[PDB]
């Protein structure tokens, strides 16, 4: 697991589950290439988006769809998404916490 | 104006009105003693705590109702209170904007210290 | 101004001067076309972007770069930008505050919509 | 684990390890009795502060010691220490995310 993304919800205290998100990896066009995705798990995580042989350092987004999961509460959200855009570099844990028309995002890098 | 206080509301997306919050300063005998209190204007804003001459060098506690402003709105949030706790005018007098936001289980808070 | 960033430094404890940022609205064939640019002031905000004629109802991104700020103070930060992507003015003209509090390997964003 | 305290650091994108904290009930007087303390592991973590059976509703004040933290780092802090104050009513995971001149806290309360 070099990639975990962990997503927390501010006004429920609780883990953000079922939360979609796609990784994204900049190509040298400068577009954005579909790398992983998936949606996080009863504790709010997201596990093996990747592995250590395939996520080679270069530029990487991961586009958090936070508008679906605050629809999906009843909640007005004031973000299209949550996005974390950063370079690897020779464990990254994204994680989010999210409010409606707020998030926070941090990045535990450990070895 | 050397301390000023700003609180914001994650979940409406607006400035928190009508926020109460009480400012305490630590005494010689290290009790917690009452120095302004106040509440938010309709910009989340609150101005005239304090002046320069008051404010003087001391370890100062706001303690913001944040309890009573969720509840107001049918929620009933984690935390009790937001409680930030510093050092003042250690290395001669500053200004102090303390920021705070807000969600039912979750609370920020930074300061912007000027000279 | 119905659109204004400011942007915060949570490790010096001040506005975060002269950070660069563009803004992007989505076109009708789904690309990222160019709608202003700026830099934050000594205050930590930039105004004057847009008017209220031009802010017209569409998806707006704000992609802060946050990356050079901190390489200027020698720091080598997680983040290459903030971005903070929106739909604006669905419901008619609203004034927007958004807000990005800055840390080398975090940051918070929140915004402001009043009517 | 009824109750279970995380803090992480936004300066260094790690877990803020040795970080002191102390528990406290509030008392009939309204004064704040010690509770539990601990520091946290390799982690971030702080695990075993209480039982279930002692941690009976009332208010409770964590008040994390972030100012040595930031001491030890030679980073000039803004605030004295951190301080979470909640209500138990009848699992706790208290989070903070720490930069010198802010931080950040959630709960994620769970079942
Ligand atoms: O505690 C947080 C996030 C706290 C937080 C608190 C305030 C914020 O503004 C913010 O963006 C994040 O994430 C950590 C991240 C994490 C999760 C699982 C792991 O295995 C791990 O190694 C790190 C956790 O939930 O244990
Ligand atoms: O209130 C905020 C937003 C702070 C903030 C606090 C915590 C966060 O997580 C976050 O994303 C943003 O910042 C400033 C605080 C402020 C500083 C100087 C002033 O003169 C003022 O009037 C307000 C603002 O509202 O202009």
């Amino acid at each position: 697991c070099p990639l975990m993304v962990k997503v927390l919800d501010a006004v429920r205290g609780s883990p953000a589950i079922n939360v979609a998100m796609h990784v994204f990896r900049k190509a040298a066009d400068d577009t954005w290439e579909p790398f992983a995705s998936g949606k996080t798990s009863e504790s709010g995580e997201l596990h093996g988006l990747t592995t250590e042989e395939e996520f080679v350092e270069g530029i990487y987004k991961v586009e958090i769809d936070t508008k679906s999961y605050w629809k999906a509460l009843g909640i007005s959200p004031f973000h299209e998404h949550a996005e974390v855009v950063f370079t690897a570099n020779d464990r990254y844990t994204i994680a989010a916490l999210l409010s409606p028309y707020s998030y926070s995002t941090t990045a535990v890098v450990t070895n």
